[PDB]
């Protein structure tokens, strides 16, 4: 018995049903790392207040809540089978879940790998594209645990803070979108628009110099020349309601604006966010959908299933926690250059606690 | 003996001598394709005239004037010799040089092409990665000709449209970060930040859906997994001009952002125009970069050399030409597809030109 190697799987977690929207909800507007707002400890509590009726209305149109928990479980307990027999010599593997903004939060899985004794320890991001409202607000939470907590790591650490091109990723995209399209009319199946989709950022986290875009685009060029460029795409950015500048093209007027332009039938690819989360107009609401159909008679709208509902999934995440192994790296290279314009003295603390560590 | 496959090598040209400046602007400010403005043909003439000297400063610092049409026309050269040995059967190649804004302008050679009576014509876009705004209205003007001059085209046309993560383009833009790397001090290699350095595109034109960014980040991870991710590295955005919002971040305030926060060595690589084009603020003006070694301290600042230049870069144009021969395809699938928010009734004109030429 006793766990050697302990594998901390961190995501930004979501609410399980709907009585967790407020929760989750508190622990993001207080995120600093994902934010800086004016009063921020007091403004947090109001904004959460105040927006749950609408995400809990959101969350009831896809099921009630998030499946985020369950999937990354079953994910975790299939990388551990898998990587106790891919690294006989770290041995009994162990995974936790380290939620940014809901239960099991990441504090709480350090304390309990702490508890454990482990010898070693490898924050794994779950988002495969680096953004420092993701990721790096996640890896932060590790090093705002020692420094809250006054101590010393008891384990050594490293990270796995990218993978936005690794190969089982890009064959699990393109599996699901095969698949996908499998489903559009067979005389239909060349000109469906394949529309990549990625959670958008504000342009103010753009111009500091957020990786996020690049890696994102990444990860699309990889699952196109996979399919061997088969159907034409467009990456674009699932933006929001506030007034603020985000990233675009969004998502729900470059669906209504292919309609407009003749492109009846559309392919959505969620390639930022490995799990079930909340659709977009077109797909939600039926008057807008009906508007749009009768003025420009869109033909089918479809989604690819999120990739943390898989199996071969869980070879990719093995397959990367044992290529981090063997390569004894303690991060990426990418992790050691901060935002060009980054203003969170924290994101430099972060790094160096990785790069320091022992091993 | 006598020609028979022409290869139009298309780009926006540049201005040969400080001459040439105003006419380059002149045509550049009428081009609809690239931009509209209220009362176009009367605001162009004007804007070129106040905007000359700017410009004229601009390329008088940087040699005076652009090398674009001997560099390309040596490639061109290059490019022939090694198609007539790899495509026999497609037998006197010949190649042409189209400038959007300057002599030979795209018009003058297409009517050359038609004069020597050519089977095949190719038009060629010299821009790795698409924009609307560059291959775009070059592929446009070649529509806008035959719709002008009211005549069928007497070759057959196909499009090399695209490029952005060809394998020998990615091999010299390898070769000459490996080069440069090798001018900063052995001691410091290792820290050298990689700025990859692409023009801006204002956020409207961003926002419709532009290919560009995402296309540009392909070929930044293709170079950065070629050099096995040696140093860190960010994609950022240069030479913003007006006061409307571009997408950012911008390589000037990306530069200054990065010494201070101590990021001393910094390599910059022209990784979306081949040709010596006009540079950034801290390697022209004096006072800034005094003003930067002065509070940030900052010891090298280096840019990577143009792929010019190069020969095997004139294998990797024969390459392209030759696998778009074998291949058959008159476009690639990208090009089927228009931006989600297109607003430029010829841009459809100019696809189906393409996807409809005979063979
Ligand atoms: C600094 C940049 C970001 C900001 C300011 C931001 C803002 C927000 C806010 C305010 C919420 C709570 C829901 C609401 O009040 O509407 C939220 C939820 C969420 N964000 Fe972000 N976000 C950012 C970046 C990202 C990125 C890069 C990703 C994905 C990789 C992402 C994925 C999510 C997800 C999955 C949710 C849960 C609700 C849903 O399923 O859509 N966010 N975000
Ligand atoms: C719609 C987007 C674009 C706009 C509106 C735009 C605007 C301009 C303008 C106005 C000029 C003339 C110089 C001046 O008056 O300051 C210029 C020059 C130039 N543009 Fe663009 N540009 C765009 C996109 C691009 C792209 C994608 C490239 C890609 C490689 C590019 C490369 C150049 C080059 C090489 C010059 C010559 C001056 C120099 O060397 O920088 N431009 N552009
Ligand atoms: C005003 C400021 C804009 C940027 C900034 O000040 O940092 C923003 C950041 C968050 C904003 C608060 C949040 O945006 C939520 C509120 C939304 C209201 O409709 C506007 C005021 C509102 C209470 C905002 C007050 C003020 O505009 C804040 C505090
Ligand atoms: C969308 C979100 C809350 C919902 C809303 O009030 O619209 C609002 C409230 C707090 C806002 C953010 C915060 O004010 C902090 C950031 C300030 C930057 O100048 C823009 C992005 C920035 C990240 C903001 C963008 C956007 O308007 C936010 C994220
Ligand atoms: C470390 C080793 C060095 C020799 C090589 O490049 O093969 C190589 C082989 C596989 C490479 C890794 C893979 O290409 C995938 C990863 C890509 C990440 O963005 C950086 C680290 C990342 C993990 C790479 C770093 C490193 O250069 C690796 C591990
Ligand atoms: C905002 C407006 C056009 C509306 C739009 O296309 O968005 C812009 C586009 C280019 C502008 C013009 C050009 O920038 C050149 C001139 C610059 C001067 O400072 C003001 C007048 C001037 C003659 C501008 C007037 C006006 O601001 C124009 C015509
Ligand atoms: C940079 C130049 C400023 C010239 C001057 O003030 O002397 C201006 C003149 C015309 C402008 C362009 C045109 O107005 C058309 C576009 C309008 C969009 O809202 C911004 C980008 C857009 C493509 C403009 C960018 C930029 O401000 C341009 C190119
Ligand atoms: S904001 Fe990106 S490193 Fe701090
Ligand atoms: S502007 Fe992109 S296709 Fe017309
Ligand atoms: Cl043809």
């Amino acid at each position: 018995r006793k766990p050697k190697t302990g594998i901390l799987m961190l995501n930004m977690g979501g609410p399980e049903t709907l009585g967790d929207v407020h929760d989750f909800l508190l622990r993001l507007f207080l995120d600093r790392d994902l934010m800086t707002l004016p009063i921020q400890n007091k403004l947090a509590p109001f904004i959460a207040k105040r927006r749950t009726p609408k995400i809990q209305e959101q969350y009831r149109r896809i099921g009630g809540g998030s499946p985020i928990k369950i999937w990354t479980s079953k994910q975790g307990e299939g990388m551990v089978k898998l990587l106790d027999e891919l690294s006989p010599n770290t041995a009994p593997h162990k995974y936790y879940i380290g939620f940014r903004y809901v239960h099991p939060l990441t504090e709480e899985a350090i304390e309990e790998m702490e508890r454990d004794g482990l010898e070693r320890a490898i924050a794994f991001t779950q988002y495969p594209q680096y953004s420092c409202s993701t990721t790096g607000s996640s890896l932060n939470a590790i090093y705002r645990y020692y420094n809250q907590v006054g101590r010393k790591p008891t384990m050594k650490w490293s990270t796995i803070d990218r993978w936005p091109t690794h190969h089982l990723l890009i064959q699990c995209f393109a599996d699901h979108i095969l698949k996908e399209l499998d489903h559009f009319p067979l005389e239909k199946r060349s000109e469906v628009v394949i529309l990549f989709s990625a959670h958008s950022l504000p342009m103010s986290v753009v111009n500091r110099g957020d990786p996020y875009p690049q890696e994102v685009s990444a990860t699309v060029q990889k699952v196109m020349e996979r399919l061997e460029y088969c159907n034409p795409y467009r990456l674009v950015w699932q933006s929001k309601v506030g007034p603020m500048p985000w990233l675009g093209p969004q998502t729900d007027e470059s669906i209504k604006g292919l309609c407009e332009r003749g492109r009846k039938n559309i392919l959505l690819v969620p390639i930022a966010f490995t799990s079930d989360h909340i659709q977009t107009l077109y797909e939600l609401d039926i008057e807008y959908s009906q508007v749009l159909a009768k003025e420009c008679g869109v033909e089918n709208i479809r989604r690819a299933e999120s990739l943390n509902g898989n199996p071969l999934f869980s070879k990719a995440l093995a397959d990367l926690v044992h290529s981090h192994i063997q390569s004894n790296e303690l991060c990426s290279k990418q992790l050691t250059l901060s935002c060009p314009l980054c203003v969170n003295p924290v994101c430099r603390e972060t790094k160096s606690f990785f790069t320091s560590q022992q091993l």
